[PDB]
């Protein structure tokens, strides 16, 4: 019956508070804890509403309960009449979205690192699904896979997460009008990691995406999207195709997904991961 | 308020249970059958005394409560009539002790990494001291500073730790702790700093540890000279000053970890980011 309380952080302890980004989830700022002498990230509201207050506390409780090696570590809650935010560790290398799509900043993203990121996303989500009761993330995207100083994964944005009791490109078609949601989002992420392409890039209207996916269309699998030189290409296409299956029942569990990925990750020597990171800006 | 429960891990979920080391308990590596991750298990030497049981659950609770970036992350408690242990993340690069003293395996341990390790030990301990009530480690040693895949620090062994409200080595113990304090950890930290910068065993020339205690109680400390600490150590003067104030005979004259961090922050900024990655690739 061992319990841990989430610390409360007085707002005045957050020095050098500097805006990072703004989204549907909230505003993100970087700061430094005055006493802990560490860099932190604060996901705050930035006009006060008590409905938004309950949302932030809900997210903070989920993150506190869901602590694991591949989940964004929550450091405390900053709860004041003036300000409200979730204080977490600062991820110096940002998101998987930027790593994949900022091609001038990152001309090369070595295969070992790409596969390690995919393994760690699967490890993080599997942990969530294995909790009592299971936690389902329900908003996985390359924007929510944060990367620490050594490009290790930290899953963020627990705003839509649910206890099993914006963009639509990662959403399973049955969700337009389930434990099998996250695996679908994961198959799209996998495709995106291996291609460095935006899913449905040639599609201008998101209603056209939604209609196509509802009819069984998926991001294109060919020589141009997934080149023949991808290590374990056949096996990876198989995983992607089972993950984004039209029938949710036919999509694998993250356990099955990990049992498949484990022999692939063992083909890479340990030093090749370190070498991949040192190559990166 | 927001509370988190420490998961309970059935023993049968720990596959490939292999012995790592034994000490004042036993540490084994395993893999979680459902989580598909490598874990470390600090368990009792396989007889189950109810006094030893309370000790494990006490440490498990301290580790759960003390979660931070530089503290060994607890994953769960394995509590069964058959077996009892603390399940944590596996630290693939072992301890600071091995890094420093396994000189054939590691001929060079670059200065940036050494300073980063010292910064992270100070960050970890400072966090403990800043809790309400403060947590005091009371058993810091190079054997208890574990190193992850990229040689980032994780402080372990909370067995002697306390809330400010048989064993081994005494070389990190302040002389006032000998016979029957918030200033204990800073003393252990000064010895660790000396050890990191020298790659030498404190009081190497002294065969008997009781002779060490007699020496320390008299005001003797590990030697500070050209041979122990060469003149080519980056920020040598500043570091000697930190070490000497940290292990002072008078506890009142020892700095807080905050003061220690405020001093170390400008030193760590002198090193370029790539030098930390380079230091780690050299060690592989
Ligand atoms: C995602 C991004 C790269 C556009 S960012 O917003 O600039 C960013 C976000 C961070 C974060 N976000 C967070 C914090 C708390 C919670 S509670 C649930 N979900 C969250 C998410 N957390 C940690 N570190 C972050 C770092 C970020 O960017 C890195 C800085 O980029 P740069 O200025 O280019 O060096
Ligand atoms: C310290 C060592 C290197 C001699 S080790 O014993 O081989 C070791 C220990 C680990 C650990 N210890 C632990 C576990 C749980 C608790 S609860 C409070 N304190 C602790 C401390 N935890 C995590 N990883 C460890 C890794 C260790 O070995 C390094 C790798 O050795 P090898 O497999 O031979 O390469
Ligand atoms: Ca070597």
């Amino acid at each position: 019956a061992i319990c841990s309380a989430l610390p409360t952080i007085p707002y005045h302890k957050l020095a050098d508070l500097r805006y990072l980004s703004r989204g549907a989830s909230g505003t993100v700022s970087s700061a430094r804890h005055a006493d802990w002498r560490v860099q932190v990230a604060v996901k705050h509201l930035h006009p006060l509403l008590d409905s938004e207050r309950k949302d932030v506390l809900r997210e903070a409780e989920i993150l506190h309960k869901a602590r694991f090696s591949y989940i964004l570590p929550i450091l405390g809650i900053c709860n004041e009449p003036e300000f409200l935010g979730i204080v977490t560790e600062y991820m110096p290398n940002g998101s998987l979205n930027e790593l994949l799509h900022r091609k001038t900043e990152y001309p090369d993203v070595a295969w070992p690192l790409r596969f390690r990121i995919l393994h760690e996303i699967a490890l993080g989500v599997n942990y969530l699904h294995n909790m009592t009761p299971p936690l389902l993330h329900h908003d996985l995207k390359t924007q929510n896979i944060l990367l620490d100083n050594e490009f290790h994964v930290k899953i963020a944005d627990f705003g839509l997460s649910k206890w099993r009791m914006g963009t639509i490109i990662y959403m399973p078609p049955e969700n337009y009008e389930s434990i099998k949601h996250d695996i679908y989002s994961y198959a799209v992420i996998t495709w995106e990691v291996l291609s460095r392409k935006q899913p449905f890039e040639d599609v201008t209207n998101p209603l056209q995406i939604m209609y196509s996916v509802s009819q069984g269309h998926r991001p294109v699998i060919n020589e141009e999207s997934l080149p023949y030189d991808i290590p374990h290409r056949a096996r990876m296409i198989s995983l992607i195709e089972s993950g984004w299956a039209q029938n949710p029942d036919e999509r694998p569990s993250f356990l099955k997904c990990l049992i498949e990925l484990e022999p692939v990750l063992r083909t890479f020597e340990e030093i090749t991961f370190l070498e991949a990171v040192i190559q990166l800006k």
